[PDB]
C-alpha cells in the first residue's frame, strides 16, 4: 500500500491514507502534508469522523479499493499485527497503538480497505480500538468502547 | 467479426458497427462507408444515445449478437486489450486512446456486443472511456467520464 504520512515538526503525527472517492486525513492528528501533488488538495473541515475532501485528481484514484458492509467475523490484518472479530474489534496484543501514529486503515485478505482506525491506545491486557467503520447498509458508523483515548 | 471503417478523403476517422436490427454510426464523425449495400443506408441525426438507421436487408443480418443485461464484472474483450469491470469501464493503459477510432465494440467471452466506445483521448495516467451501456432490463444509457473529449 501507499498511504501517504503527516509530518509534525520532523517527527510523524498520523498517516492520511489515500481512498478512491475521498482521500482521508483525521483532524484530531495535526501537521502538514508533504505530498506536492496533494498540496493543492483543498483542506476542507468535516465532522465528528475527521475527515478531508477527496479533491483526488480521478486518474490516480481509486488505486485503493475500498471494502463494503457486511463484514464477515473473519480473520484481517493490522499493519502491526492481526484482529478477528465483526462487531466490534479484537484483542491486540500490547505495545503496539503509541501515541502519533493513527489513521493505518485495517485490511482484509483482498486487500480492501475496510476501517480506518482513530483511537485505541491502551485498554488493558485485551486491547480494543476507536475505529470508524461501515454498519450495514453504506452507513458510515465511527464507534468507540468505552473509556477510550485518542491516537 | 464485421466492423467497418468510414472513410474521409482517403483516411479512417472511426468505426462503424453493425448489431443484429440495427447498424451503429457515432455522431461526431463523418465521412463515407466503405460498401455499396451501406450506401443505401439512410442516415439521420439522434440524441446522445447514438441511435442510426439500420435499414439493411436480410442478406447480412445476425452478425453480432446483442448480450443482454446482469453482465458480470470478468473479461470483456476489446479490440486493443481486455477490460474488467461492469459499472464503469476499466482502467486501460496508456497508448490506447488515440483518434479516429470511434464506435469499435467491446466483444464478450462468446462473441456478443456489450459496449461502443464513443470518447475519452486521455484523463491522465490512465484512461476511461464513455460507452453505451443497458442498466438493468435493457434500457440504454449512454454513461460518461469527468470531461472526457469525445474520440
Amino acid at each position: 500500500d501507499k498511504t501517504f504520512p503527516i509530518m509534525l515538526n520532523g517527527q510523524v503525527n498520523g498517516y492520511a491514507c489515500v481512498v478512491g472517492g475521498r482521500v482521508f486525513k483525521p483532524l484530531h492528528v495535526e501537521g502538514r502534508i508533504d505530498n506536492e501533488q496533494l498540496a493543492a488538495i483543498k483542506l476542507k473541515k468535516a465532522s465528528i469522523y475527521d475527515l478531508e475532501y477527496g479533491d483526488v485528481p480521478q486518474c490516480m484514484k481509486s488505486d485503493t479499493l475500498q471494502y463494503t458492509s457486511d463484514k464477515p467475523p473473519g480473520f484481517y490484518n493490522w499493519h502491526h499485527g492481526a484482529v478477528q472479530y465483526e462487531n466490534n474489534r479484537f484483542t491486540v496484543p500490547r505495545g503496539v497503538g503509541g501515541k502519533g501514529d493513527s489513521g493505518r486503515p485495517i485490511l482484509d485478505n483482498k486487500g480492501r480497505v475496510v476501517a480506518i482506525v482513530l483511537g485505541g491506545v491502551n485498554e488493558g491486557s485485551r486491547t480494543a480500538l476507536s475505529v470508524v467503520t461501515w454498519n450495514q447498509k453504506g452507513v458510515t458508523v465511527k464507534d468507540t468502547p468505552e473509556g477510550s483515548e485518542p491516537w
